[PDB]
């Protein structure tokens, strides 16, 4: 029965607009298959369209904003694009229609409305770009009746092993189509929809912009060769209208020019299903997906006081939809240094210079191919899987659709190599690589990242203990399906635990260091003089200089998170021997957090190193790192140390700002220095952990119940209100928030863990 829910999940999730790196396109969860993408741009001159055309996501002065207003990957949703440069408000509606054997059908409506500033007679070029990879697959544009292009719909008929037979239609659409009275119209037509059907080697089909432009350039070269010149030039929009040439190929460019507002549909009909998809179907499924979305939101994300108002519902729906709507399917090779150069062991003083040398051997090579199905932090700046981000992303996604979340967990865990490593940053294929400088592509088998995916697993387990609708919860409603999922995953969880202990081990035994356990001590590999990228907190201050004797309290706390999870999951599976090992490890981490990291003088946890004199020294920098045993859920509710942590947390002169907790204390010497990334700003993911733990202390008998109740109340309010005020003013979720001014800063469109705000509002953890 487990493989039955599995098959249904596969069929459910196969199609989506799973190309979040571009404004709008679709792809199935298959490496080498059919992909679509949208392009549009005003044209006012002979040279402007190369500058105005839109395709890959960005964020700059010329784009007011864009994002999903509703989305569910099983059903589809609606996206809104507000484009200032091109004077256009665009809506892209996407809907899926189950049926047949190949993952069903789908349809999209693209609607453009000029805004108030645009010339009422703007010419906008619109391209629908279609490609198909596969040796034994075919795709053909049925030619038109008319001489120079299409008066009606463009039908592409295709076939592959993965999709069977299918037709993809681009409807004629509604809006004024400009007409040219130039002589050229005797050879190119007066103006109409055109199709060019092309073939290029499979591996470059993703390069839609250059492919389109090479065709535009050939058209213009043709003008020049044939005596169309500046004495009497055709209008720009006709100079940039491709000559119609439909056929078979692995690339099909469908181009329309509109004057004023426009709209058109794309209808993908899987042959193996009922009759084909119509526009009437598209409109009905769109209306239906909205109603379903509406009803699930109010059940799953029931906003509590004081955020019950409609302004907050709208806010929550926006933050949620952007998060779950950034889900992508990525496919290809990634770049990995598999030398395991000994310099990566970081065993000597000055290790960062040795590691630099090894990186300068450039032994890295492409490997795979791999696939990943994942949500991402940032459509415009970094639209790809990040390992510890994904644990935060899936917390609200799991509320929505636990089965989808498990799908994504599985996807990540299928990347893990034989040692237990998953690369923290998943740049899969040439398309992904295109948006990343070559110096930053290389992954390193010694670099960890927080295991925040265990958090999602913990939520799943509590739920397991305590048709699209049915599927979304099938793995908790069918407990046998649940445990079977854990059974297959568990060995990989254990592999990653062991990997952490073998690769990120700190050194107790070799210094004058005393502690309850000889074993439990951890140090993030990969640190530079000013950074510790693998920890997730890039530039939070760490012992200076970095040192093989360093110990990092956040890392030990992450290991504590892992054992606690393995206890739970081991128990469910009766891995009795495993469970007793985990038990001794937990107990040991509990003692060693105190013996190695607790500072009585400072009243918080600290990283540690070793002295010029070879002695253990705590290095205290009050901020997120200091609270880690608390944030990761490792302290007993009655703990005196917890009490001191709550005092530091609430202290306005240290961490507590009107806008959330500061990443670093105002009192720290590194406050607001250098790039100031994690050295003062408020970050939603860590604030979210704080909120969850305050709520935990707050809803149990103990000495800190009422303190935590008050802190919980206020921090929930501060964090929610700050992210809401910024969203109201700017339309954006931001990467972090300024603790002096409350302003969002760094990167926009960070959905992204900022969207945790939906779970914070809906409460009852
Ligand atoms: C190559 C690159 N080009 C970039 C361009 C712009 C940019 N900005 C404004 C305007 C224009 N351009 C910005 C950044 C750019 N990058 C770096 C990519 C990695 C950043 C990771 C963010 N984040 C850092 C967190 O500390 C970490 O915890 C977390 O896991 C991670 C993933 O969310």
């Amino acid at each position: 029965l487990h493989s039955e829910i599995g098959r249904l999940n596969n069929q459910s999730l196969l199609w989506g607009p799973y190309r979040p790196n571009i404004y709008f396109g679709t792809r199935p969860r298959i490496g080498k298959s059919l992909m679509t993408g949208l392009m549009w741009g005003k044209i006012e001159s002979y040279t402007d369209f190369q500058h105005t055309v839109r395709y890959t996501c960005e964020q700059n002065e010329g784009m007011k904003g864009y994002g999903w207003d509703e989305y569910d990957p099983r059903r589809g949703g609606i996206q809104s694009i507000h484009d200032i440069q091109n004077g256009l408000d665009i809506t892209t509606s996407f809907v899926k229609i189950p049926g047949g054997a190949h993952g069903g059908s789908w349809a999209a409506r693209i609607k453009g409305t000029l805004n108030d500033d645009a010339p009422k007679d703007q010419k906008t070029i619109v391209v629908f770009y279609v490609s198909q990879e596969g040796e034994n697959s075919e795709l053909e544009a049925v030619p038109s009746e008319n001489e120079f292009g299409y008066e009606g719909d463009v039908i592409l008929k295709g076939r592959s092993e993965a999709l069977g037979n299918y037709k993809l239609v681009v409807t004629k659409g509604k809006g004024v189509i400009p007409q040219s009275d130039h002589d050229l119209s005797r050879l190119r037509g007066p103006g109409q929809t055109v199709v060019q059907s092309l073939t290029y080697p499979d591996e470059v089909l993703w390069q839609a912009k250059p492919i389109l432009f090479q065709q535009l350039k050939a058209g213009i070269d043709w003008l020049v060769e044939n005596k169309y010149d500046v004495a009497d030039p055709p209008p720009p929009w006709q100079v940039y209208l491709l000559a119609n040439k439909p056929g078979s190929g692995n690339v099909h460019i469908v181009q329309k020019v509109f004057e004023g507002d426009f709209e058109f549909d794309i209808l993908f009909s899987s042959e193996s299903a009922g009759k084909e998809v119509t526009s009437k179907d598209l409109e009905r499924e769109v209306k239906q997906a909205t109603e379903v979305f509406g009803e699930r939101f109010a059940r799953v994300f029931d906003l509590k006081a004081p955020f019950q108002g409609d302004n907050y519902k709208k806010f929550g729906k926006s933050m949620f939809s952007n998060l779950i709507g950034g889900i992508g399917y990525f496919y290809g090779h990634s770049l990995v240094d598999r030398s395991y150069a000994p310099e990566y062991d970081e065993e000597n003083e000055g290790f960062w210079e040795d590691a630099a040398e090894a990186r300068a051997r450039h032994q890295e090579a492409l490997e795979g191919p791999y696939e990943l199905f994942t949500s991402i932090p940032s459509r415009p700046f970094f639209p790809r899987g990040f390992l510890w981000d994904e644990g935060f992303h899936l917390l609200p996604i799991a509320d929505w659709d636990i089965d989808l979340a498990l799908e994504i967990i599985k996807s990540w865990y299928n990347l893990m190599d034989e040692d237990g490593w998953i690369a923290r940053e998943q740049i899969l294929g040439a398309e992904a690589r295109s948006k990343v400088p070559k110096e930053f592509q290389t992954q390193y088998p010694h670099y960890a990242n927080p295991p925040t995916l265990f958090l999602v697993l913990d939520n799943f387990v509590e739920r397991l203990r305590k048709l699209d609708e049915t599927l979304s919860t099938a793995s908790v409603d069918n407990p046998e399906v649940g445990l079977e999922y854990l059974r297959r995953l568990y060995p990989l969880l254990r592999r990653q635990f062991d990997w952490f202990r073998k690769t990120q081990a700190g050194d107790i035994k070799s210094y004058d260091r005393e502690a309850y356990s000889t074993k439990e001590a951890y140090r993030w590999r990969g640190r530079t003089v000013s950074h510790c990228l693998t920890s997730g907190l890039d530039d939070y201050p760490r012992p200076q200089p970095p040192h093989p004797g360093e110990l990092h309290v956040d890392l030990m706390s992450w290991v504590g998170v892992m054992v606690k999870s393995l206890i739970s999951i081991g128990s469910l599976l009766g891995a009795t021997e495993d469970v007793e090992f985990y038990t001794k490890v937990l107990d040991a981490i509990e003692h060693n957090l105190d013996d190695l990291h607790w500072s009585e003088k400072e009243g918080c946890y600290c990283d540690a190193t070793i002295d010029e004199f070879e002695e253990h020294k705590l290095v205290c920098h009050k901020g997120y790192i200091s609270l880690f045993p608390f944030l990761t859920g490792l302290l007993k509710p009655d703990s005196p140390k917890l009490g001191k942590l709550l005092a530091l947390i609430g202290d306005e002169s240290e961490l507590w700002s009107p806008y959330g907790l500061r990443s670093l204390s105002k009192k720290d010497e590194f406050y607001g220095t250098a790039e100031n990334y994690w050295r003062s700003p408020v970050w939603i993911n860590i604030n979210y952990l704080a909120i969850v733990q305050l709520y935990n202390i707050a809803t149990q008998d103990g000495p800190y119940k009422e303190t935590a109740r008050d802190l919980y109340t206020r921090l929930r309010k501060n964090i929610v209100e700050t992210v809401y005020r910024n969203w109201e003013e700017t339309g954006f979720a931001w990467e972090q928030y300024n603790p002096e001014t409350g302003k969002g800063q760094r990167t926009q469109h960070f959905t992204g863990w900022t969207s945790l705000v939906v779970k914070i509002m809906s409460g009852h953890h």
